């Protein structure tokens, strides 16, 4: 509980009792216009004069608590945006120091260099997992003859309807610009 | 809990408090309302300005309390790509220097030879075993003849009608490129 | 609520773009994690064998 | 999303190509391990025999 948000409660408070109290005149206005009836009845005049004046009383008092309290909301309205965006203010100022330190560690040509690295490095796993595999196709060679793959593709294609032939091996704007590179 | 993720938080939370304070408005700005109707109805035009006031201010704030959400929440989705994109480059980062050490534990030239070995060690186990199968082979001779073998075969083939000779033993390129070696 | 929508909506291109570069990457980590097991198992064979 | 599908198609490819390739030496290393443990019993019988 921040001293803003104290004070803010005390008002929002405040604001309410002010509330409540404009309900009990408002109830006490009914409850004393209840009793002229009464006092005019038995013909008590002077009975019915002191509750007529407070009903009155009551009454006008209840305007007084109502329009009060609608000025402390209104306060208190403007006390909650003071402390949110204090708040705000608080955590954006934050978030402006963690990034001035963070890009500081790692500023924009250690970022470009990483990237550079990362990529290179991941070339020479490629370069490296196909030597592997080459090795492993040549270890195991006699165990998967040419001939044997082609002839099961081709019963394969010739089951499906497929028009290929598997034994044989299987764009224009690259062609234009190798020309043009030949031509110069 | 890093201290940007705490920042995220707060902004978070300070854009659902100021949504929930433009809600509370618009149910004031509604109840409000109602209270003119029966301030009307009662001839009370003072209390009725008064609610009148009340339900025109709990509007307006609501829409600067709706605003001022939608600013909390656009600065709050930043703070997330930030968030996001500082533990991706954490992780890149460390991507990239792991894999600096084992590329140098086991470049390249290291593969190359650890592959070459594997494969030559595989040739001399094809070795052995052909000669274990060989040893075997003649050790068992006598429990089967060649003949009954022979003789077995052809049975089981001119049963299931298979036109084969089983005692007798059983490309063009490679020929071609044989005579091109025998013509140089 | 109109410049509220039309943010969110070019927040989600942003997002489900940036996913998608990372998941690229997590593919990529996940062929080094698996050929450097591989790798050591190989070495492993080609030094019991000899 | 376009470019998403035909990255995790290709990659499917290469997932696969590389199992294949992993299999391939498994099945070496299982005739390694089986016939070194029939060289062994031979040999232990060739003793015992002796």
């Amino acid at each position: 509980m921040s001293n803003m948000e104290k004070h803010l409660f005390n008002l929002k408070f405040a604001a309410k009792e002010l509330s409540r109290s404009a309900k009990k005149c408002d109830k006490e206005e009914k409850a004393e216009k209840a009793k002229i009836k009464k006092a005019i009845q038995k013909g008590n005049m002077e009975v019915a004069r002191i509750h007529a004046e407070n009903a009155i009383r009551q009454k006008n008092q209840a305007v007084n608590f109502l329009r009060m309290s609608a000025r402390v909301d209104a306060v208190a309205a403007r006390v909650q945006t003071a402390v949110t965006m204090g708040k705000v203010t608080k955590s954006m100022a934050g978030v402006v120091k963690s990034m001035d330190a963070t890009l500081k560690t790692m500023n924009l040509e250690k970022i470009s260099a990483l990237m550079d690295k990362f990529e290179h490095q991941f070339e020479t796993l490629d370069v490296q997992t196909q030597q592997m595999e080459d090795t492993v196709s040549s270890t195991t060679t006699l165990t998967t003859p040419q001939n044997q793959v082609d002839m099961l593709l081709q019963e394969m294609a010739d089951e499906a309807g497929l028009d290929l032939n598997m034994e044989l091996p299987q764009d224009e704007l690259s062609q234009r610009l190798a020309r043009l590179r030949d031509q110069v």
